[PDB]
């Protein structure tokens, strides 16, 4: 029975390790066929961009496929009908495969744009949005491979509690929500890299920097299945409860990590863009901006899940635990996607002056106005984290005089969250002012930073004075 199981798991991950080295020799020697139609540099450069990023398309699906295996094999070390095991097993073996036809046809791709641009009519500009394109067409894949077997993942996780349950559900839910997230950075990622490549930025530059946007997600894809087979990996309510809120706290640092990443890969592609000098201050501006945002972003959803953290201690079920992590995940993707849209259109107006569609008094104008729009989002999510710690003291809360106690203490970042924003807006209209009359771009970005990075010190204070009534709160 259950050791028959473990027998069809061991064979399921032993095809899946004979189909990825089948197709590691076939991609392999594919790529010396392409190095020899690979006249001129910038083909070749292309061609070793598509043999490098082929040969990581191939290794995360054998990564996720494994992951699908080892999530099986959990499954029968607690209880498990084995031909649902099967049947999962079955569609990550077709997921394999999959992934393993559009390795090659990756190739497929090179081979074809190779020749014809040496044959003639194919550019470089071409051939340098073909390596783009290329670079959007496999965070797609790897992203559907890794929803697709955190699906099945899902389907496995067996609990027979509903508390233990319910945690397995979190868990499923705060990875697949995660994984949208750093989908869309890495996207952001490719999504820069297109405007340098029509902007005149060089390939090289542009490939190096996909590349290293292709592996964050395979490195994001890993540690979200080392996270999920932790979780499988399971007793005490309040042990449940802890494991909830360890793991919304991994996700949320993944996720940073992610925007953080993705951030500098933004200001290298900004730098070989952006050769003019109050061009490149406005460019340096924006991504230091953007990255303070996500700091204090992170510093406001990690206070979210330490407010859940004093709430399971002190004895909050899991089940309204759980649905405030699962809104402080999603706002910070919220940010995440928001702070990377600002830096995307920075990226453009950076590219529009480049090109002298516009003038350095509308680029400087136009990353004060993104400025604005990072403090006002960074404020609404204060506003909203500020909701969730009211919501969890609301049922810790239960003598009089400590409810009394903690809504006072709401109220007060209620306030000091209100009047840090009215500090940063008004700096804000103040460095417009002086960029109609003409003053220069480095005192304004050097105060609005200061502006910036004030307003994420008081949210810091206001958020350590408020988990401090909830600990308070907790010990009573």
């Amino acid at each position: 029975e259950k050791e028959e199981a473990e027998e069809v798991v061991k064979e399921a991950l032993k095809e899946l390790k004979k189909l990825f080295e089948e197709q590691k020799k076939v991609n392999e020697e594919a790529a010396k066929e392409l190095e020899e139609t690979a006249k001129d540099e910038k083909v070749l450069l292309a061609a070793r961009f598509a043999v490098e990023a082929s040969r990581i398309a191939n290794k995360a699906s054998f990564d996720l496929s494994k992951f699908a295996a080892d999530a099986a094999a959990a499954a029968v070390e607690a209880g498990a009908d084995i031909e649902r095991v099967k049947e999962v097993l079955e569609k990550a073996i077709e997921a394999q495969k999959e992934a393993a036809k559009f390795s090659k046809k990756v190739l497929e791709e090179a081979a074809a744009a190779a020749a014809l641009a040496e044959r003639g009519e194919i550019t470089e500009e071409d051939v340098a949005r073909f390596v783009v394109e290329l670079a959007l067409e496999l965070l797609k894949a790897l992203f559907e491979m890794q929803r697709f077997v955190n699906e099945l993942a899902a389907e496995l996780l067996v609990a027979k509690d509903e508390k233990v349950l319910l945690a397995a559900r979190f868990a499923v839910e705060a990875s697949k929500i995660a994984n949208e997230a750093s989908f869309e950075l890495s996207r952001f990622a490719a999504e820069a890299a297109a405007a340098a490549v029509e902007a005149g930025a060089d390939i090289e530059r542009v490939a190096e920097v996909l590349i290293k946007a292709i592996e964050a997600q395979a490195e994001a894809a890993k540690f979200s299945a080392e996270v999920l087979l932790k979780a499988a990996a399971a007793i005490t309510e309040e042990d449940v409860a802890r494991f909830v809120v360890e793991l919304a706290l991994e996700l949320l640092r993944a996720l940073f990590e992610m925007q953080r990443f993705v951030n500098e890969l933004a200001a290298e592609l900004l730098e070989v863009v952006a050769k003019d000098e109050k061009v490149l201050l406005a460019a340096r501006f924006a991504v230091e901006a953007s990255e303070i945002a996500n700091k204090a972003s992170f510093d406001l959803s990690k206070f979210a899940a330490d407010a859940a953290r004093a709430a399971v201690e002190a004895g909050a079920d899991i089940e309204r635990v759980a649905e405030v992590l699962i809104e402080a995940i999603k706002a910070q993707a919220e940010a995440a996607k928001f702070s990377a849209e600002v830096l995307l259109k920075a990226a453009a107006a950076a590219a529009l002056a480049e090109r002298g569609e516009i003038t350095e008094k509308d680029v400087a104008r136009f990353v004060v106005e993104l400025a604005l729009e990072l403090l006002e989002a960074l404020f609404e999510m204060q506003r909203f984290v500020n909701e969730l710690a009211a919501a969890l003291l609301e049922v810790v809360a239960k003598d009089e005089e400590v409810l009394e106690k903690a809504r006072k203490a709401v109220e007060d970042s209620k306030r000091e969250n209100e009047a840090s924003f009215e500090e940063s807006r008004k700096a804000a209209e103040a460095a417009a002012a002086a960029v109609e009359a003409g003053a220069d771009i480095d005192e304004v970005a050097k105060e609005l930073i200061e502006a910036i990075k004030e307003q994420a010190e008081a949210a810091k204070e206001s958020a350590k004075k408020l988990l401090e009534a909830a600990a308070e709160a907790a010990l009573a």
